[PDB]
C-alpha cells in the first residue's frame, strides 16, 4: 500500500465535460452514476501538461468539503501518479479554500491546481459537484486551456491510473508512492489547510492591530458565518485562535458535506440566520462566505447591509489602513460593468484608474498580471486584490476590520460618511429566473435596436420631479488591454446624465431557459436623499427600466424572482 502498479483503463468519452470559467459542475449523481466520468475529466486535464514537464510539476489539490470531494481527490491522486505528475500538495482532509489554492500555487510555483468545489451551489448526495482547474498564476484556467480539455474529453479512449494508490488525507507530511517500473517516485504532501493562507494574511494585514481590535472588554464584537463551508477552519484558526476573537464569533465554521442542507451562498436570505443574529444589536460586525470562500457579505450593527458595490468602494476609500497597500501602493481599481459606480467616485476623487470590465475573472487577472489592478469588486458579493488570482472573502473581512480599527466608527457610520463625501450609488439587482428563452431574447434584441437609434441619446424620462436624460446607450463591449481580445454583447447599458444607469444582461447559466439580470444604479448627492430607503429611491429608474424594455410584455413577469 505504498508500492503501486500503473494500469490503463479503456473508457468511453462523454460529450458534456465542458470546464467553463468556474469549472465543470454536474449533479453529484451524474459523477457517481456515469462510469469513469470523473476519471475521464481528470485525465483530460493532465493530458494538457506536456509529458516532459510532469515529473518536475506540482499540482495543488483541495476543495470545499462537499460530498464526494475526498473520493475525487483520491482518484485525482491515482491518475496524476500514473501519468507521471511528480508531486501533489493536498490540503489536510482535502480541505482548501479557493483563495488558499491560489495562494499555494503562487507560493510554491506549482503548475496549477484542481479545486473540488461548486462554490455557492448546494452540496450533499443530492447536490452538485464541481471540478475547477487553475493554472500556474494561481487563477482559473483561461478559455484556450479549457477548450483543449473539452476537446480531449470528447474523444478520450483510455486513461492511466494506479488503482491501488490510497492517500491518507488526514495526516500531515510527505507520503511517497513507488510506482512499478518507474524510477522517480510520486510524492504527496499533506499541508495544514490554513497555514500558508494565514501566513499570507499575516503579511498583508496588521495582525497586532487586529488582535487589539478583537480582544478585551472594549472589543469589536463580530459574528463570522462560514455557512458550513470551507472558510470555517480559516475563521477559527485566524480570527479566533490567532487574533483572539471569542470562539462564539465563528458561526457555522465546521465544514459539512451537505453545507448543513442549505446553499453556502452569502446574501440576506440564504444567510438570514446571521442577519437575525446581527439584528439583535449585540455585535458590531457580521459577515458570510460562500462554499469555497471567494465571496463575502458584509453586515453592520443591527443588520445594516453593506452592498458589495459599496463595500469595494469603502475599502478603496480607506485602502491605506491595510499594510499591503501602504507598501505596494494602489496600482488601480476595477469593477465589473454591472457593478454600481460607487467605486468610480472614489477612483475619480483619488485619481486612480477605474477599469470597467465584463463579468468574469479573466479581465481582473490580466490587469493584475500587468501591475495595473490593486483592488476589484463585483456586485455579486465579490471583492479581491492582486494578492492572489482568485477573489477572497475572508481577505475582504480582514480589510473591513483593518478599516474599522483605524476609523473607530461603526460600519453604518462609515457608510453614511462615505455617502456624504462621494454621494450614494443606490443599487439593486433584479433576477428574473427561468423566463422563456424566446421572450427574453426578443426583449434584448428589441431594446438594443431601440437604444441604437440616433434619437435615443438625449431622450428624457420623468420620474417625476426628477428627469433622467440618457447620455449613452449601447451593448457593452470591452477590448482587453493585455490579451488583445474583444468581448462583445456584454450587456445593455442605459447611462444617464445624472450618473445613474440601467443595465440588462442575460445570465450565462445552464438553467432551464434564460435568466434576466436587471441592475439599477441611481446616483444621488443630496443630503435629504442619501439616507432614504434604497428600494424607494430606485423605484423611478425601475419603472423606466421595465417600461423601456417591455419586460412584463415580453416575459409575463410582473415581479423579479430575486431582489438583491
Ligand atoms: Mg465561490
Amino acid at each position: 500500500s505504498n508500492m503501486v502498479k500503473i494500469v490503463t483503463v479503456k473508457t468511453q468519452a462523454y460529450q458534456d465535460q465542458k470546464p467553463g470559467t468556474s469549472g465543470l459542475r454536474k449533479r453529484v449523481k451524474v459523477f457517481q452514476s456515469s462510469a469513469n466520468y470523473a476519471e475521464n475529466f481528470i485525465q483530460s486535464i493532465i493530458s494538457t501538461v506536456e509529458p516532459a514537464q510532469r515529473q518536475e510539476a506540482t499540482l495543488v489539490v483541495g476543495g470545499d468539503g462537499r460530498f464526494y470531494m475526498k473520493e475525487a481527490i483520491q482518484l485525482i491522486a491515482r491518475i496524476a501518479a500514473a501519468n507521471g505528475i511528480g508531486r501533489l500538495v493536498i490540503g489536510q482532509n482535502g480541505i482548501l479554500s479557493t483563495p488558499a489554492v491560489s495562494c499555494i500555487i503562487r507560493k510554491i510555483k506549482a503548475i496549477g491546481g484542481i479545486i473540488l468545489t461548486a462554490s455557492h451551489n448546494p452540496g450533499g448526495p443530492n447536490g452538485d459537484f464541481g471540478i475547477k482547474f487553475n493554472i500556474s498564476n494561481g487563477g482559473p484556467a483561461p478559455e484556450a486551456i479549457t477548450d483543449k480539455i473539452f476537446q480531449i474529453s470528447k474523444t478520450i479512449e483510455e486513461y492511466a491510473v494506479c488503482p491501488d494508490l490510497k492517500v491518507d488525507l488526514g495526516v500531515l507530511g510527505k507520503q511517497q508512492f513507488d510506482l512499478e517500473n518507474k524510477f522517480k517516485p510520486f510524492t504527496v504532501e499533506i499541508v495544514d489547510s490554513v497555514e500558508a493562507y494565514a501566513t499570507m494574511l499575516r503579511s498583508i494585514f496588521d495582525f497586532s492591530a487586529l488582535k487589539e481590535l478583537l480582544s478585551g472588554p472594549n472589543r469589536l464584537k463580530i459574528r463570522i458565518d462560514a455557512m458550513h463551508g470551507v472558510v470555517g477552519p480559516y475563521v477559527k484558526k485566524i480570527l479566533c485562535e490567532e487574533l483572539g476573537a471569542p470562539a462564539n464569533s465563528a458561526v457555522n465554521c465546521v465544514p459539512l458535506e451537505d453545507f448543513g442542507g442549505h446553499h453556502p451562498d452569502p446574501n440576506l436570505t440564504y444567510a438570514a440566520d446571521l442577519v437575525e443574529t446581527m439584528k439583535s444589536g449585540e455585535h458590531d460586525f457580521g459577515a458570510a462566505f460562500d462554499g469555497d470562500g471567494d465571496r463575502n457579505m458584509i453586515l453592520g450593527k443591527h443588520g445594516f447591509f453593506v452592498n458589495p458595490s459599496d463595500s469595494v468602494a469603502v475599502i478603496a476609500a480607506n485602502i491605506f489602513s491595510i499594510p499591503y497597500f501602504q507598501q505596494t501602493g494602489v496600482r488601480g481599481f476595477a469593477r465589473s460593468m454591472p457593478t454600481s459606480g460607487a467605486l468610480d467616485r472614489v477612483a475619480s476623487a483619488t485619481k486612480i484608474a477605474l477599469y470597467e470590465t465584463p463579468t468574469g475573472w479573466k479581465f481582473f487577472g490580466n490587469l493584475m498580471d500587468a501591475s495595473k489592478l490593486s483592488l476589484c469588486g463585483e456586485e455579486s458579493f465579490g471583492t479581491g486584490s492582486d494578492h492572489i488570482r482568485e477573489k477572497d472573502g475572508l481577505w475582504a473581512v480582514l480589510a473591513w476590520l483593518s478599516i474599522l480599527a483605524t476609523r473607530k466608527q461603526s460600519v453604518e457610520d462609515i457608510l453614511k460618511d462615505h455617502w456624504q463625501k462621494y454621494g450614494r450609488n443606490f443599487f439593486t439587482r433584479y433576477d428574473y429566473e427561468e423566463v422563456e428563452a424566446e421572450g427574453a431574447n426578443k426583449m434584448m434584441k428589441d431594446l438594443e435596436a431601440l437604444m441604437f437609434d440616433r434619437s435615443f441619446v438625449g431622450k428624457q424620462f420623468s420620474a417625476n420631479d426628477k428627469v433622467y436624460t440618457v447620455e449613452k446607450a449601447d451593448n457593452f463591449e470591452y477590448s482587453d488591454p493585455v490579451d488583445g481580445s474583444i468581448s462583445r454583447n456584454q450587456g445593455l447599458r442605459l447611462i444617464f446624465t445624472d450618473g445613474s444607469r440601467i443595465v440588462f444582461r442575460l445570465s450565462g447559466t445552464g438553467s432551464a431557459g434564460a435568466t434576466i439580470l436587471l441592475y439599477i444604479d441611481s446616483y444621488e448627492k443630496d443630503v435629504a436623499k442619501i439616507n432614504q430607503d434604497p428600494q424607494v429611491m430606485l423605484a423611478p429608474l425601475i419603472s423606466i427600466a421595465l417600461k423601456v424594455s417591455q419586460l412584463q410584455e415580453r416575459t409575463g413577469r410582473t415581479a423579479p424572482t430575486v431582489i438583491t
